[PDB]
């Protein structure tokens, strides 16, 4: 995990990221009263730019904590950059760390592929309920992920992926029976299950567009920063979206993606608040798309059409760091209430 | 990060699709079953369980099949539709923390990664070896043997091309993050790069390589007998020298290693018949190592008799263990000595 992100190049594809730049820089220059003569931990800093972004809109004093050797670049950004008599650049696991004082601003970038891969913001929990002042604010303030029903193209290429992938198998185990003299049968299962929680069963970086959306979207977990905590990141939600189309469209999938947004303290308000979302647009792309999870078997759908969903998102036990999907789905006809119901388990990893 | 590959049947498929490296094992075996035959085997890393099945086609007694993976699972259900459970006895662990019902015989086990050293495989086989091994004990294979060749290839172009793509592109990404959002990021400029030139350049690619990209004479860098090497044989060091031999004229781009392997088992046990698996280039023949290439930061002209007098010393990196290193040091000398071109450049195996 800290392995890639010790990486330049890895690090400026953030960076190159014009809508990611844009809510933070627009969050923090828009609301320069909470950073004029204030105190902020930037959480992860890695090159150190919101860190810098922070003293140079009035941060008396930055602790920009980086886990990795990035820190060291970091600090001759920010020294090259000037600001060194304002930021302090530590290296190390934000876990591991004993601030001097406490801390006004905590400001953060640790939204992963569907908001929560990667765990990140479970460090800056510890960081928050460790420093954050009673008044402190949180950049975010607050999270979102939403769901929706789509229509893609790729829920064919995965399965023509699968059964390609399968029509080999055979040729090989033919191959393998004739010259070798061994028999490959047995193993004909767990390389069909293998292979359909790798082309299937396992979440698509997607980049989906606005007209591949077939459904009302769900907010599939709400969420305050200020305020979250670690027991509540393995969740459970239950709700309902809306064929909207001829129909005479197919359900092919199911789109996940997340609102942020920078709003304040419902008491130390933001001035103007920002917001960064991912749902897809023909014009604004981010470095996390959207998370495409393929239809095993794709489903006719009418409009009116009323599909009743059941999530459940627990991180996974090998790797906590990993997600896993349990997705049961009632549909029902506009009139109640026929049904097309299944369940799938999708990985995120 | 290493194992985790391996309890892909998917991947274990691979290996099993390379027909130059079956042909080889499995005719190591059944050409010499005189080894097999009634004899007690241990495999090391058995995967899907494939040359214990083989071994115990061949008649032996019973056969040890050891892997670290729940890929043991399947060797396990391998060799029991194959009706050889009885012969055959999968175990679920590493090498290193199993003990053993009795002293084997023969030592089978493809242990070969990239370059032959990659992955440190056979420090698994040797302690396998050590242990269980009887002195009458035969290995599979019984001989390593790593080449390195200087070569003439049109990837050292590639590659700085790639480079200087990369540098392009971020002086437009610090122009671009000066012109909105007020950082320069000219500091980074050098980091940046080297970080470019150690992944582009200073990194082995796999190739395929065709015999006519070899511009000069190959030379053996290291010579193994699995019998007796030990594992701090294997931090390596080797001065070698190599003659441009196309050399009318062409240009150094960087240099080819690659690995055989030998089934001549022992000299007071010998094979019927020695089995050969090469890496060499090949023209009709690939398999799945391909060969490593090392890439020249800097290409240089050539002509005959040019003497390509080369150091080198094969290491681990401190980091992981089965990742490698190699320092090569190279001294370039004309026909008539000398005059020079001397230069000197560490590469990754990952
Ligand atoms: N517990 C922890 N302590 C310190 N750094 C951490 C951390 N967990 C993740 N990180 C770091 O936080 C960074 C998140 S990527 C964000 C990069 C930068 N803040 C930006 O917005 O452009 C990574 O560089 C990672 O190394
Ligand atoms: N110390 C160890 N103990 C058990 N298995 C090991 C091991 N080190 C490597 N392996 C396993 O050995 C295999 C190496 S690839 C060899 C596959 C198979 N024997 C064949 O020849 O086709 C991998 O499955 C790897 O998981």
């Amino acid at each position: 995990y800290f392995c890639t992100y010790s990486f330049l190049y890895h690090q400026k594809d953030m960076l190159s990221d014009r809508v990611r730049m844009d809510a933070y820089f627009n969050a923090v220059f828009q609301n320069k009263h909470h950073f004029e003569g204030k105190t902020v931990l930037d959480v992860g800093t890695g090159s150190g730019i919101l860190a810098i972004w922070s003293a140079q809109a009035g941060a008396r004093k930055v602790y920009a904590v980086e886990a990795t050797k990035m820190a060291d670049h970091a600090r001759a950004l920010v020294k090259a950059n000037n600001l060194d008599h304002i930021v302090e650049v530590i290296e190390g696991s934000v876990e591991d760390i004993s601030l001097p004082e406490k801390v006004d601003v905590i400001i953060s970038e640790w939204m992963g592929y569907f908001l929560l891969r990667e765990s990140m913001f479970d460090s800056v929990i510890s960081a928050r309920d460790r420093w954050l002042k009673p008044t402190g604010v949180m950049y975010p303030s607050h999270a979102r992920m939403w769901l929706a029903p789509i229509k893609s193209n790729i829920a064919d290429r995965k399965r023509n992926d699968f059964d390609g992938a399968m029509a080999d198998w055979h040729n090989f185990s033919d191959e393998i029976k004739s010259y070798y003299g061994v028999d490959m049968g047995v193993l004909t299962k767990p390389f069909a299950e293998e292979q359909e929680k790798y082309y299937i069963q396992t979440a698509m970086w997607n980049d989906l567009n606005p007209q591949q959306i077939i459904g009302t979207p769900t907010i599939v977990k709400e969420m305050d920063c200020l305020t979250a905590s670690v027991s509540e990141i393995e969740e459970v939600r239950s709700n309902v979206t809306s064929v909207i189309n001829m129909e005479h469209t197919r359900l092919c999938g199911f789109g996940g993606w997340f609102d942020v947004q920078f709003s304040g303290r419902k008491e130390d308000p933001a001035q103007q608040e920002i917001e960064l979302t991912t749902a897809p647009s023909e014009q604004h792309c981010t470095h996390w798309g959207q998370q495409v999870f393929i239809m095993s078997n794709p489903i006719n759908v009418e409009e009116g059409d009323n599909l009743n969903l059941g999530l459940l998102m627990s991180r996974s036990k090998e790797n906590h760091r990993l997600m896993e999907i349990e997705l049961n789905c009632e549909i029902k006809e506009a009139s109640g209430n026929p049904k097309e119901s299944f369940k799938k388990t999708y990985f995120i990893e």
